[PDB]
């Protein structure tokens, strides 16, 4: 179809694929059992992002939704990606600060709501309602971020300065990147359609890749993954 954004899809596929292979080889060569968890989870993020990025590049994960008097292109494959990749990244942090089971449960659930109402809004035909679902999805994200900032950061204090310092970095990267998605959605094709689809795809690959490959490298290169 030669759509104005295939350039960004092919670059995301390439970066996600590269990060996936490096983590895979870096994780399968480690003998520390207690380290496997982090490597398997971290390699699994790029992995999923790769496949979904490849599908969109090939013309899938796309559907036209009617609203605003137009037939808007909605790349739904993104949510199929985020549904499994966000809670997995949340788990990496949870296993890092000795996060309690009840906490992990609440974070995974809130995350489920976030992507759930997120896709529903992106598929809604009543323009104004799309922003209703967007509003609920965003609130769920702020909850997760609250727990990550106030809660998780407090537990990372019972760790060594090595585990507490690696978490603050991953927490900071997660807070900055996750915070930008709702805005990108709001002013993009799923929202006010102010920023064209090609730019939007560019903004997402940068965020996706930074929050996945950029997240994995920091976590896997550190020595705080050695329980
Ligand atoms: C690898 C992907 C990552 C780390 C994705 C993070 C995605 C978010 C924090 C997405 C948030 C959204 C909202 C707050 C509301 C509107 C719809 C979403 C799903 C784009």
């Amino acid at each position: 179809t030669g759509r104005p954004e295939w350039i960004w899809l092919a670059l995301g596929t390439a970066l996600m694929g590269l990060g996936t292979l490096y983590f895979l080889v870096k994780g399968m060569g480690v003998s520390d059992p207690d380290a496997k968890p982090f490597y398997a989870i971290t390699t699994l993020v790029p992995a999923i992002a790769f496949t979904m990025y490849l599908s969109m590049l090939l013309g899938y994960g796309l559907t036209m939704v009617p609203f605003g008097g137009e037939q808007n292109p909605i790349y739904w494959a993104r949510y199929a990606d985020w549904l499994f990749t966000t809670p997995l990244l949340l788990l990496d942090l949870a296993l890092l600060v000795d996060a309690d089971q009840g906490t992990i449960l609440a974070l995974v659930g809130a995350d489920g709501i976030m992507i759930g109402t997120g896709l529903v809004g992106a598929l809604t035909k009543v323009y104004s309602y799309r922003f209703v679902w967007w509003a609920i999805s965003t609130a769920a994200m702020l909850y997760i971020l609250y727990v990550l900032f106030f809660g998780f950061t407090s537990k990372a204090e019972s760790m060594r300065p090595e585990v507490a310092s690696t978490f603050k970095v991953l927490r900071n990267v997660t807070v900055v990147l996750w915070s930008a998605y709702p805005v990108v959605w709001l002013i993009g094709s799923e929202g006010a359609g102010i920023v064209p689809l090609n730019i939007e795809t560019l903004l997402f690959m940068v965020l996706d890749v930074s929050a996945k490959v950029g997240f994995g490298l920091i976590l896997l290169r550190s020595r705080a993954i050695f329980g």
